[PDB]
């Protein structure tokens, strides 16, 4: 049984506005590379890449909170690809490969094994990407909660991230006219080039967000996918159809802030017949085959482009999550801690 060094990042402590990379601290521990004896349902892993997601900087805070807070003195935790060295679980054995929750650190015992799956030919990384919860999120957020109907006009903020690269495809499976906002030149060339948005524009570079949308939109949008909340949300909402969706899949641009930003149309849901929905994409994990069984033969044939932004190393994960939230990523972030 090897005993090996097992590097780490700890979550030092709860913060206040933007995370920095003091907030999270690397640590070289120890493990041996075997379950232990006694501990039953375990399956131990060694971590292949890791998913860097904007949830997680409300993992950073404690407050009534959506998602269980990371712990100080603990690892950081999070989506991932990992390689099953031992098991004394049923369901996994030795050489399986798994995604699911997993420890910011080379080597994980997961004492639960309810958070992971066993993965079942495209990059290992797709599986914490358009494969994994990014790519249910958008899934879900766009089929299901949208109803999109060929023709319509669809609206995506973030365009160019994890979920909104996939919106903007599955809006063009769909028969729709579709436009997103991403915050530089390349992502905005990127949405056109590669991800066949019929438009797209550089939304830091709009000083008048309700003038963009009508250039794009004349007669108004039918589905709005919001990732990004605040003036985007609020710009947005005098420029819906009558009958229109919004999405609500995330408002990234309010997570760093002490007091969220406040929203001042909402009158528009009324007059303009708005249906807003949100929704946790845990609570659509069901729809999990529906997804692969989509994207997978697209991807195949290469009809459906994901794009990825890959950190190399460990000790680049803490940098690569804080980038999240200053557009440093093009693509899904994710790391990559190990080969394999
Ligand atoms: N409901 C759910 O269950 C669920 C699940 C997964 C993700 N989400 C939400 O979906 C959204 C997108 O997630 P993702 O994984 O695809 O992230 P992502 O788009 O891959 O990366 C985050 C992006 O947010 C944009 N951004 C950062 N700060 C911003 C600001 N102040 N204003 C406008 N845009 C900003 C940046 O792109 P630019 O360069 O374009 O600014 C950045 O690249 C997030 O809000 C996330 O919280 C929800």
């Amino acid at each position: 049984v090897e005993e090996v060094s097992n590097k780490q990042i700890i979550f030092k402590d709860y913060i206040n506005g933007f995370p920095k990379e003091s907030d999270m601290i690397l640590k070289t521990s120890t493990i041996k590379l075997k379950v232990p004896e006694g501990c039953n349902d375990a399956v131990l892993v060694k971590n292949l890449y890791l998913s860097c997601d904007p949830y997680m900087r409300s993992r950073m805070s404690k407050l009534d909170n959506y998602v269980p807070i990371f712990i100080p003195g603990s690892p950081i935790t999070g989506d991932g690809v990992a390689k099953v060295l031992d098991s004394s679980h049923p369901d996994f054995k030795r050489g399986d490969l798994i995604r699911g929750i997993t420890g910011w650190e080379e080597y994980t015992l997961i004492q639960s094994a309810e958070f992971i799956t066993k993965i079942q030919d495209l990059p290992l990384s797709y599986h914490i990407g358009i494969l994994g919860m990014p790519g249910l999120t958008a899934y879900a957020g766009f089929y299901e909660i949208s109803s999109p109907k060929e023709g319509e006009t669809v609206f995506v903020s973030a365009a160019s991230g994890a979920v909104g690269q996939l919106v903007g495809q599955f809006a063009k499976l769909s028969g729709c006219y579709v436009v997103g906002s991403a915050g530089t030149k390349d992502k905005v060339d990127m949405l056109k080039n590669k991800f066949g948005f019929d438009d797209a524009f550089n939304y830091k570079e709009e000083h008048d967000l309700d003038a963009a949308l009508k250039r794009y939109f004349p007669e108004g949008i039918d589905i709005y996918f919001d990732n990004v909340g605040g003036k985007m949300l609020d710009a947005v909402l005098p420029n819906m159809k009558t009958k229109g969706r919004i999405a609500t899949c995330g408002m990234i641009s309010q997570y760093n802030l002490d007091e969220a930003e406040g929203v001042r149309n909402l009158f528009c849901i009324m007059t303009k017949q708005i249906r807003m929905q949100g929704y946790l994409v845990y609570y659509y994990r069901h729809l999990y085959p529906k997804l692969f069984d989509l994207v997978v033969p697209l991807l195949r044939q290469g009809k459906i482009n994901y794009v990825e932004d890959v950190a190399e190393g460990l000790e680049s994960a803490p940098a690569a999550l804080i980038g999240l939230f200053s557009g440093r990523n093009v693509g899904k972030q994710v790391v990559r801690v190990a080969t394999e």
